[PDB]
């Protein structure tokens, strides 16, 4: 990616496109299976939404990950480029977590335009 | 955290499964009053509530918007179980029920 680094239970390196790698030797969550690292789902969001959706430095992401049983990885670049939220787990899960994050994004977008 | 927690649609908990919307709030597009006819209840130690949901439940409106489910928190003594009430349905192979008990589990552990 490029770096703002967001919090998560398992920090990953975004190597290239679909390739992610676990950084160092973290204690993994009981529900997390290394195999899920193979096919993550990506969804785009504008960058300014990231900290509204996930809190400052993505501080609420470990809670969300615990609730969803999917890893969340955030890649962010310039203000002019779309951010990428990458989601990791069983495909039956990645689909509905995808709708949840889209629904959350819709909400945060409305609040953004109201708080201004 | 308080005795009333935050939410998109503040409710009065009348008795058991019976709730009522307080006043005339603008409702979320995804929400319909008939949702209140499908409550599910979960129990939790009161101590976990502010860990799970933020001070005074300040994160609940985000959670509700993610889940498309209203969350009502009834709390009593620090002794007895708090009730979490949800008016669904779920967006995952995992019941909103299961996602919230799992959140509580994580928060129980992190509380050590």
């Amino acid at each position: 990616a490029s770096l703002k680094r967001f919090q998560t239970l398992v920090p990953l390196d975004h190597k290239q496109g679909t390739l992610f790698e676990i950084i160092g030797e973290p204690k993994l969550p009981k529900w997390f299976h290394v195999e899920c690292l193979e096919d993550p789902k990506r969804l785009y969001v504008e960058p300014r939404l990231l900290e509204i959706m996930f809190g400052k430095d993505g501080e609420h992401i470990p809670h969300l990950e615990s609730m969803l049983h999917t890893l969340i990885h955030v890649n962010v670049w310039g203000p002019e480029r779309r951010a990428e939220i990458w989601i990791f787990g069983p495909p039956p899960f990645r689909r509905d977590v995808d709708r949840m994050l889209t629904d959350l994004a819709h909400y945060c977008r409305m609040k953004l335009m109201e708080i201004e």
